[PDB]
């Protein structure tokens, strides 16, 4: 339970986006007033004016990669709650206790549930939110506030939105805003737009809609080599079993993915503190030396089921070329064909060796499925009409340790500000983007909000 | 957290032993009165009067098979508390969280935590019952009690206790009696008593007493092929590395323990109510279906490492009687020499199925445990049963039956962690006392809580 | 190894060219091979040997060869390497010769897809072609006599019928061996229909059966063992719309035993040990190691299956609205199947000492291995007098009365004797080994004086 | 048998080592005179004069780091022979069968045998060779030969070793030479030398000696963060029980060894073509990407099992800095106390980022280098293509020579040390039975085919 505001009343805080970043915030706060959990807010009476928009219709976790049989890429310990109170209603635990379903998951002996099963976990948790989450609203700007005119400080902000059914826009005045939209499609710069080119996101939710007819011959390229990649080129040989599919990687092989027990201690919530800390030169090759840890990695389990599968095909035909599905490695997309009226695309290959009698490789395609990864930059735009409250001389947004951005005490009062969540990989870790610290995050983030008028 | 009662007043309930299967009682007593897990209880003012009676000096969990490195046989998430309510206090995952230690044990990727660290946690645990707790009290009898002499009813009970440091003996009265004593080492018939033969349950406090010098070539024995057997060889030869140890086994070879998840369903909670109610010739027919879920049992990679063990001893020496360590499958033992004063005893070994000696300096008897203590403590108030009854017959609810016109229906003695026969493989083990902690509040406790 | 003339006097016949012939063959080939048995420089004669197959051509349980179906032993006990692995038909050399020797060690299994063993023991087979008559299903053995002054039966005569024309050919052999695998056990109680098929013939006659692949089929699974998982799991994804059913008399499916000691009844050098028990002995010991084969399946099925299980329950906590289901400790007590409609009625009764409405029941009860014995009824009376049963010595030869058979002819199981040698009989265990003593017990004579 | 050759005489071959790399030769000029695996070998009367140097009294394989239980890091199947000719006789599934054990092997369900297991199985080849192998000989130079008066032509080489018994130099000489002598240990160029710090390749023959006494309570640190170190940490608290390690390494974490499928592939044989002929820039960029396959790197079961022991020890004890056995990541050795009476140095600490510690000993497992033929062949470097200042082999590791300063039917092979011209594989046991069919041929070629 959280108690509505009045959409006109001034906020104390407006969360846009109601992934697992902004899920785990309210989760947080509904635990920091329970009296059963936390034996001070006895005495508390007032509840935060505490308000979230969502984009999507209903809460939903990537949907568009909901691939059959993927499994989560983390521990279920370190789900919403946990690791900040392991009595929180909203354990994975006890969501699984009321679906009659715990004994069960006992005897998967498994730390990774399925996707389908984790959503519906987060979903069971943001169901008990829907007093506070306006759904179908897609935040367009932030705009300054004052309360008064001719005043020369901003003391709150104005956020507006448009409903995706209507185009309606809405205006919503708070005193401090999370931003929590996680990350945006990133596709090469050279891909031309086309309905056919997809990216890996909307694989689910639009190749249905595009190759109709799950029995046809169609010709799938999937360009990439990491998690999402491999996953999509394994599900096409069963979702479209009579297709062609071709895997397009620079690298030249998909590499394991690394949890091993020491190297995965970056992730540590208490380990945030040390990297913020870090110079700019530390946390950038500290970076780079996990890199293996979440970018362009494949779980080793599906490296080793797409090999058995090739290599199936070998025992068929020693002869590679034959083979209804391949991997084409240390290859880059260098022209794409799409004007016309035919129904395939003609992928132009050649090798990824730097530029520094060469080969070309052509493809015929009905669709690319571009599985290349994520930019968190969309705050930036976001943000625009507010980034003249920077400190002068600032090119960039600043998150201080506890996500809330600098801004130029002179033109801003205390009693208002903005908070990042999930794009501050480069000063809080790699585990910013990920669920891996969200729930201690979470309690941070409402002492951070939300301290002083709790206390 | 549960206050103490004066130790002259009449107890609502009395615990015979404190070890998991109490513990999850007292744990599931807190939980139905902590007011963050029941709303039905910020309005009880008066707490049950609880007791619990425990022979050893502090909480310990089979402290004599701690063996180096050994590891739980059951997932984390059966612990005393989260089947019933993942909020409890009394979790396992909240313990980690209190040690300041639960991300560190994320990283280590396992359901089977080390048997050191799960008796910590159980002992966590049990230290905040510490005032509901006597220690060092080993219960000797329970006696018939009645209010009115001049009736024929009893209507309470009078457990005593000897002191283990004292042999003081102390009374307590109580209402109703929870029998909780776990199991009792079962020692092959035929085998002497000597301080050399020493069974499992008694190896990692009374063999490095007798073996001290951990560099001698010692010959021991270890009778037995089930997971205590499996550990104690495996253990000797890392513990006295110059011995020459031998496991002797009637079977022709340890065979790996089942936890294969369908068959793994018999140890689920909600399965008790439907193996209670079975016929006793189902039951039997059942339990010995599913043998390998629990008894005569190795884990799967224990073997592997000792079959590995005795590969490298292959690969150094192809002459299998001439190795250090030696596994002498389908062997029974037909007597054992001891009278003497010369260190070692003679075994005497004949084909298990239906001349070799060796001579040791030990003997590890890993040959299981009976569950039949609880005959020898109640045997004074035998004559309450119903008439013709030879042994005691728990109900779906724990409860023994008793005859109703020489028993108030406000007295009663239950039974716990001996009932594998009538509720099923899950009874002696950690699997349901959880939920059966809970179920047992309600039972005992429910008519007292509801009013 | 080259042809005999049909009509000449065979030394050897085997009747079925399965696993258990092809290490013959396979150990024939190496005893004569002067790189791996430096005496055979010596021996221009090979024995006159002929191998019968009722298939058209090798194939390996191919009504069972299910997507992705693994092997349940390691490829060290291919059909040749326990005996010499320097032989050339070990599996190691046939990855070598097929160019994927390196990629299979990148593969880190001991447990090869099924294909391809089949696809390695083809590979094999068919380096023998010049012995082995396709499409000829042996129909009977009877006595031969060379003598007509005497009584004694000193040679036996193969006959076969054709499957193709139906022609019947007669050989004469001195020395026949009998290596003819299983038959499909049904369950008494069932009665026959075009839409029960045994697993044997699932691949087969099914999709015969069972056209759309898209269609809401109700296909129901009876048992519990290897090939009713594997079948049950298939089916889910081969109709993905289907309703499918698992019908088991036990409670579980259990996991397969081979961890390492309890593996060791398998180990070539223990069929000596085995032999010799008695006959108590023997039936403990089949007892006490049965979830070695009978009646279990690998763990990683188990699991697999429970997973897909699992989503169900997360999908929707009603088991009884679950598209797959397993019903548990059920046996099958009626069929209704005299009728027009598409489906039958299976009528389900607990198994301790509800109504299915199917398209089809796959029947995946076992096998039986006693068809040796209709095959040799017409040398029946050749068996020592009192003898109800054939009865295989050490060297698999069965036991004849010396005063009617002549010490030069003789005949030999394979296949069928897991009750006097163990549970490596039936499988691949012992076959690398058993081939080359197989040998020496038909040939050894015949070699040394050539 | 291959026959030995009086050592006066002119040889066709001499190869300076006998660890893996010569032996996959020698296996391979075995397999290709016999004529039941070359057909061709059957008219073949002559066999090349062949001579094999030694420095160790016997064959043994790094026998410094038999730590006990470690395993190989590479499957079986890449053995001596199995990738050139499965029907072999020196394959390791065939060593199985002639030792009795390859039943046992398969029940071990492993492609990883312990390293004890792998060195068995190359001595058990190696014997097959005992009439070519000089045991006990260490080369220390190479020298041109003119047989032609007054020519400036060089058409042999003499190879001089010291016999390690007596110290005798002998002189044999050969046209073609191969160089075969694995890696030399690398230390860190700011460390002292003293008896105290102790590479990782002598740590099972020289910490013993040192360290006499297995019940001590020694400090020991370990340097490194690589599968050496792993090994050697992991082993010294077992040999050591009551000793207190510390393991120092520069990066942040120990990082599992990848030999995931795809990237595994090149290792593959045919792999050395494609590698061979890629530019000079591309070849540097491939040996960096794929550096975890070998280099720095820990078989993550290991990393687990170290993992699992720290973790025992938070369970006893929160604080990290009472632990005995502990890591310190992210430090560089910066300064060492030695030269004192007192039994342990002093080891002072930095942050590895562009404290202290006193030890008994200090095992430093900083890898190796595969440079020592430069020194080999110093007496014949004026003899390189002007302007080299480095051996630079070909495909078939014939390293290039002047035409005009050295005859054709001369030359020298490098084998091992190859990794920048040829692949991670050069190095390792990947590729070596391959490798020495094509040596071989490459160097016996001609003289088989006249044969
Ligand atoms: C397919 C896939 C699968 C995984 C993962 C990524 C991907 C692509 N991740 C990483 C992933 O970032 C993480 O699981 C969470 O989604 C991060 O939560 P955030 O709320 O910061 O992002 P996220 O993208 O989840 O949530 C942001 C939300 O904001 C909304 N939004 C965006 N713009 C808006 C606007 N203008 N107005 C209103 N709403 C707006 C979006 O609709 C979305 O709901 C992961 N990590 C991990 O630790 N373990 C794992 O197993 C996985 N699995
Ligand atoms: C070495 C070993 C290891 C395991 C297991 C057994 C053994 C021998 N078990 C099974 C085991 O029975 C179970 O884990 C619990 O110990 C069950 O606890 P109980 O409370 O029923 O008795 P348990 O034996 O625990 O404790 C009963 C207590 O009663 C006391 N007592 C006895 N007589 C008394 C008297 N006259 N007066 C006072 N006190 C008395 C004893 O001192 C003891 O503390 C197990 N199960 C599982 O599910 N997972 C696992 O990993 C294991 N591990
Ligand atoms: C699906 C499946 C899968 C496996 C297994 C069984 C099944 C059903 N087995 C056990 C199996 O029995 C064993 O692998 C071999 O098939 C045994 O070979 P046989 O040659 O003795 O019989 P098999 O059935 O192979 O061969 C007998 C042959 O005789 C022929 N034949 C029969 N009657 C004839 C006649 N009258 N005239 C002419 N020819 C006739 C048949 O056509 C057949 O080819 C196994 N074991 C193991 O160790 N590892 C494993 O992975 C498996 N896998
Ligand atoms: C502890 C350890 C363990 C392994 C490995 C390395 C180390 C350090 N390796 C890599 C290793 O390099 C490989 O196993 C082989 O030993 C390489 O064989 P070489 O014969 O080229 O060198 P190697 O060091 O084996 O042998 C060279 C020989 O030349 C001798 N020698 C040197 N100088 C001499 C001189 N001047 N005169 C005479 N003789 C001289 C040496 O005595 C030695 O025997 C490995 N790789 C892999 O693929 N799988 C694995 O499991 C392992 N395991
Ligand atoms: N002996 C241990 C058995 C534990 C049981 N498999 C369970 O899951 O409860
Ligand atoms: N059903 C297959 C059993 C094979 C057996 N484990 C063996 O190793 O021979
Ligand atoms: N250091 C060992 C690397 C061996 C390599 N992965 C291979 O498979 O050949």
């Amino acid at each position: 339970r959280l108690r509505s505001t009045p959409q006109d009343e001034l906020h104390d805080l407006l969360c846009v986006g109601f992934g697992p970043a902004s899920l785990a915030i309210a989760i947080a706060l509904h635990d920091a007033l329970d009296p059963r959990l936390n034996k001070s807010a006895s005495n508390i009476h007032a509840q935060p004016k505490i308000c979230f928009l969502e984009r999507q219709k209903q809460f939903a976790w990537h949907s568009g990669m909901l691939v059959p049989g993927s499994k989560m890429q983390i521990s279920f310990i370190k789900d919403l709650a946990t690791l900040r109170d392991p009595r929180s209603s909203f354990t994975f635990l006890n969501y699984l206790h009321q679906k009659g379903r715990l004994i069960h998951f006992t005897n998967l002996s498994t730390f990774l549930p399925a996707r389908l099963e984790f959503e519906d976990y987060m979903r069971w948790c943001a169901q008990q939110f829907s007093d506070v989450v306006a759904y179908g609203e897609e935040v367009v700007e932030v705009i300054p506030g004052k309360s008064d005119p001719s005043s020369s400080v901003v003391d709150f902000f104005t956020v507006r939105s448009r409903n995706v059914e209507t185009g309606e826009i809405s205006a919503r005045r708070t005193r401090k805003v999370v931003i929590a939209i996680g990350g945006t499609a990133k596709m090469p710069s050279g891909l031309p737009q086309d309905p056919r080119i997809i990216h890996s996101s909307k694989y689910c939710t639009t190749l249905p809609a595009l190759l109709k007819d799950k029995s046809k011959p169609y010709n799938i390229a999937v360009l990439g080599s990491g998690q999402s990649a491999a996953e999509i080129f394994h599900d096409l040989q069963k979702r479209y079993p009579n297709s062609r599919t071709t895997l397009i990687m620079r690298d030249s092989a998909m590499r394991p993915s690394d949890d091993s027990p020491f190297v995965n201690e970056i992730f540590n919530p208490e380990r945030v503190d040390k990297f913020y800390s870090q110079s700019a030169a530390e946390r950038q090759r500290s970076l780079l030396a996990d890199k293996a840890t979440n970018y362009s990695v494949v779980r080793l389990e599906l490296i080793e089921e797409i090999y058995n599968d090739m290599y199936l095909q070998r025992v068929k035909n020693p002869d590679e070329t034959q083979w209804q599905h391949r991997i084409l490695p240390e290859r880059k997309i260098t022209r794409v064909e799409h004007h016309g009226p035919q129904s395939r695309m003609r992928i132009h290959l050649k090798s990824s060796k730097p530029e520094s009698n060469d080969v070309k490789e052509t493809l015929e395609v009905d669709a690319l499925m571009v599985a290349t990864g994520y930019n968190r930059n969309a705050h930036e735009r976001l943000l625009s009409k507010v980034q003249h409250l920077r400190p002068t001389g600032q090119d960039q947004w600043k998150p201080h340790r506890d996500y809330r951005v600098e801004m130029d005490p002179s033109k801003v009062s205390s009693e208002a500000g903005i908070w990042l969540q999930g794009c501050n990989e480069r000063t809080h870790g790699l585990s910013d983007s990920l669920l891996s610290v969200l729930a201690v995050r979470g309690g941070e983030m409402v002492q951070s909000i939300f301290g002083e008028q709790l206390e």
